[PDB]
């Protein structure tokens, strides 16, 4: 197993993580290599396919040309994963499309044939010892992983034994269950993988623990003080939303309910969902129906971005902040949501100003929602920093990078090539 560390039966929360020295906040638990990964199809060309180097100037697989590398030893060592969508990609062509999901656990399969016995990614927890829910399963949710398992079929069965369809529903609901997304400095997504160790954590709302990314090296460090005998817990979800808005995601999604501090005194649920102080205050009624409307555009957005045009998508935005402003302050999480989704409009955009201005109006509410230490208020921090910076803003710029940093170094280390990065943007300009 990890040193300093041990795996446990957690009551009512199955196995989990247990401390069995101290930990300061900063200290790196331990490190998770990638047990199997997959870089995201729109971070072709940007990142190597092996090890997520974020470089100019990489390698184009001559075969393919849809996977980039570092150099030739990146490539070769890429290849026993690879292989299974070279020539497929080209073959298929156009109609090549199979999920993230299904390409991590294309991966999964022919890593388990590879390598059957046990990794150095599994010193506590293995792949196959994974939880799946497969009980708890729904129409909606069996329906899915049928789709991923005629996914799986269709595009990945020229180097592949495929176990019978019961023992894929358990493979896919486990990758539901323990599969992590990598996110970047800015947490934009990356790619998704497999951390067998850092599965074991089980969630809490204020969690003890931070995970970030090292390439494809997954990284555990304290965010509050560990003793001997504590359990490590990290946070599964986006700790912006109030109680119910986070225990309905815990519960779709993880299939739990959670009963950490936050969730049962829900101290930070009043400011979270904030109501303007005015003569003759809303009633009840109208807080209920406000907040049904606020969740309803948030889901309608969603599907949205994918087919509306930005000036739309922006239109939405200020719309519904129009009608939620009525009620709700600016510092409430509904209007937050729709000030980040117009935000991220602004920056596809390339309207800096736009963005800046959105960005503004959300870092303060950040940090006071937010934990101490939280990868939402650093890539907050960070975001506005670039776009001071960017428009010749430099005083502000620099200030916003060092908040930025300040939480970084908890979370990622103070040795993390991030931070390397943004001291040399903070050197250059
Ligand atoms: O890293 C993530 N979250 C942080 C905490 C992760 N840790 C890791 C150990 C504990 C928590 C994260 C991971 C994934 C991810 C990565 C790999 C494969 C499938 C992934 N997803 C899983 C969720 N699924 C949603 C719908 C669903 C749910 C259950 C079922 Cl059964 C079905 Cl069918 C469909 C979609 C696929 N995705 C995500 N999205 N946002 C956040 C996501
Ligand atoms: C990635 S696994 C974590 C390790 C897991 N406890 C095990 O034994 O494999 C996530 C699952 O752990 C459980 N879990 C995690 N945090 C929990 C919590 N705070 N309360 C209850 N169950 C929890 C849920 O069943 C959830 O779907
Ligand atoms: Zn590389
Ligand atoms: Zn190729
Ligand atoms: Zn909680």
């Amino acid at each position: 197993g990890l040193g300093g560390l041990e795996r446990f039966c957690s009551p009512g929360k199955g196995r989990g993580l247990r401390a069995l020295q101290p930990f300061q906040v900063g200290d790196l638990l331990f490190s998770c290599p990638a047990y199997a990964y997959v870089l995201t199809v729109n971070e072709r060309g940007n990142h190597c396919e092996y090890c997520f180097t974020r470089k100019e100037g990489l390698s184009k697989c001559g075969r393919c040309k849809q996977a980039f590398y570092c150099n030739v030893e990146c490539q070769k060592e890429d290849w026993p994963m690879h292989k299974l969508e070279c020539s497929p990609m080209v073959v298929f062509g156009e109609n090549w499309n199979p999920s993230e999901t299904v390409r991590l656990t294309a991966r999964i399969l022919a890593k388990q044939k590879i390598h059957p016995e046990r990794t150095p990614s599994e010193k506590l927890l293995a792949v196959k010892e994974f939880e799946s829910h497969l009980d708890k399963l729904d129409n909606e949710k069996k329906d899915l992983i049928q789709s991923d398992i005629a996914a799986l079929h269709h595009f990945y069965s020229k180097h592949l034994e495929f176990p019978d369809n019961d023992s894929l529903v358990v493979l896919f609901a486990q990758v539901n269950c323990n599969g992590f997304t990598i996110e970047d400095e800015e947490l934009s997504h990356l790619g998704s993988a497999i951390f067998p160790d850092v599965a074991l954590m089980n969630h809490s709302c204020c969690p003890n623990v931070i995970v970030t990314y090292k390439g494809t090296l997954a990284e555990v460090r304290a965010v509050q003080e560990i003793k001997p005998g504590e359990e490590v817990f990290t946070s599964y979800i986006d700790l912006l939303y109030p109680t119910e808005d986070r225990n309905d995601r815990l519960r779709d999604s993880y299939f739990f309910t959670c009963e950490c501090q936050e969730c049962t005194t829900k101290d930070k649920d009043k400011a979270k969902v904030e109501i303007r102080k005015l003569s003759d205050p809303p009633k009840a009624e109208a807080i209920r129906d406000m907040v049904r409307y606020a969740r309803n555009v948030i889901e309608e957005f969603r599907r949205a971005k994918h087919y509306k045009s930005p000036s739309e998508l922006l239109e939405i935005c200020e719309l519904s902040q129009e009608k939620m402003s009525s009620v709700f302050e600016d510092s409430n999480v509904y209007m937050l949501h729709m000030m980040y989704q117009a935000m991220g409009v602004c920056l596809y955009m390339q309207d800096w100003e736009g963005a800046l201005q959105y960005g503004q109006k959300i870092i303060k509410p950040y940090s006071k929602h937010y934990p101490l230490y939280s990868l939402n208020v650093a890539s907050m921090w960070l975001k506005l920093g670039r776009l001071y910076m960017g428009l010749e803003h430099k005083a502000a710029g620099e200030k916003a990078l060092k908040k930025a940093i300040a939480i970084m170094e908890v979370a990622h280390g103070k040795d993390h090539p991030y931070i390397s990065e943004i001291k040399q943007e903070i050197e250059s300009h």
